[PDB]
């Protein structure tokens, strides 16, 4: 379970940072 989600997390930080890029010059 664990070591699932902790590669969820992972890839979560990954997705919000973009996001976040995108967002960032708007």
């Amino acid at each position: 379970e664990v070591y699932k989600l902790d590669a969820n997390v992972k890839r979560l930080e990954k997705e919000v940072g973009k996001l976040e890029g995108e967002v960032a010059r708007l």
